[PDB]
RNA sequence: GGCGGUUGCAGGUCUGCACCGCC
């Protein structure tokens, strides 16, 4: 962190709680330019503090391992995990649950085969 | 009706519907 990163970071990380956030959001919120949020997000992803599950949509990273045991629950309730059943699930839009989702498939964390994401780890 | 929107909801996925913007 620059030390123009550093103070817009002090700004943003009290507002990271179980939502996601939009890079934009973030900044209308904290008053910072929202290219300025977008480079200080980038390090604090560097840092292992927050993930992108899209480019410029965060979360903090402890969220993301309740999300990978909600798969693991649910792989264990169903045998896997599809869209429809993981955003009943989380209750939330089927858009975010498939961005969610999509996360663990390129981290390896599951794989797509068909509507299913099947835990490979 | 056309073109759009880091909008929402759905269905595996780039479309439908809704809402907004410009015509
Ligand atoms: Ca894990
Ligand atoms: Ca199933
Ligand atoms: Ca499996
Ligand atoms: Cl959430
Ligand atoms: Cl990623
Ligand atoms: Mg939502
Ligand atoms: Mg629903
Ligand atoms: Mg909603
Ligand atoms: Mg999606
Ligand atoms: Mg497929
Ligand atoms: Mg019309
Ligand atoms: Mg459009
Ligand atoms: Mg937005
Ligand atoms: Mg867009
Ligand atoms: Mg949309
Ligand atoms: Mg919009
Ligand atoms: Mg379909
Ligand atoms: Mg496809
Ligand atoms: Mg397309
Ligand atoms: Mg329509
Ligand atoms: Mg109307
Ligand atoms: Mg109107
Ligand atoms: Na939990």
């Amino acid at each position: 962190f620059s030390e123009e990163q550093q103070a817009i970071w002090q700004k943003a990380e009290p507002l990271f709680g179980d939502e996601p956030w939009w890079v934009r959001d973030l900044a209308k919120e904290t008053g910072t330019d929202e290219q300025a949020m977008r480079l200080t997000l980038r390090q604090a992803a560097q840092q292992g503090i927050i993930t992108a599950i899209v480019k410029d949509r965060y979360y903090r990273n402890d969220r993301i391992v309740e999300f990978a045991n909600m798969i693991r629950d649910l792989d264990q309730e169903c045998g896997s995990t599809c869209a429809a059943d993981f955003r009943d699930r989380l209750g939330v839009g089927r858009k975010l649950a498939i961005q969610i989702l999509e996360y663990f498939d390129r981290i390896g964390f599951t794989r797509r085969r068909g509507n299913d994401h099947l835990l490979r780890d």
